[PDB]
């Protein structure tokens, strides 16, 4: 498991993007023209991904077309309420679309557990891929986010939802 990494520049700053031959492992966010990756090349799905993220911030129209690449970090590997829930929100909730912290706990398998559901937010690898970011209050106030309040919003406005870009 060998760790390649590349550079991406996006309307959020530098992204870093970590992977194996196995599957993407992480999206680090290190701090209006579509910039290329620092490093072209493979492992495949650090390609799929650059590719991914390019379409998300310059062409939203077609994400759906394209494919999320494989993930490989270690919280995706062994089973966990964690991984239940991560894969809940990447395979459920879309582009434009949010989710109450309830409806993912009761879509992860228990009602009960919203705090737990936050929790498990914090420890995504792949933000914005695995949309964290669309997770707010049941109250219709933005909630938590462990890049900051900002670019939560920025990304909910990105996708449609009446908030200015901060
Ligand atoms: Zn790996």
């Amino acid at each position: 498991c060998e760790m390649k990494r590349t550079t991406l520049d996006s309307p959020l700053g530098k992204l870093e993007l970590s992977g194996c031959e196995q599957g993407l492992h992480e999206i680090k966010l290190l701090g209006e023209v579509p910039a290329p990756a620092a490093v072209l090349g493979g492992p495949e799905p650090l390609m799929q991904c650059t590719a991914w993220l390019n379409a998300y911030f310059h062409q939203p129209e077609a994400i759906e077309e394209f494919p999320v690449p494989a993930l490989h970090h270690p919280v995706f590997q062994q089973e966990s309420f964690t991984r239940q829930v991560l894969w809940k929100l990447l395979k459920v909730v879309k582009f434009g679309e949010v989710i109450s912290y309830q409806q993912l706990a009761a879509l992860a398998g228990n009602p009960k557990a919203a705090r737990a559901v936050g929790g498990a937010m914090r420890g995504n690898p792949v933000p914005i891929l695995i949309p964290c970011h669309r997770v707010v209050c049941s109250s219709g106030a933005v909630g938590n986010y462990s890049g900051g309040l900002a670019v939560k919003e920025w990304l909910l406005a990105h996708e449609g939802h009446r908030l200015g870009k901060p």
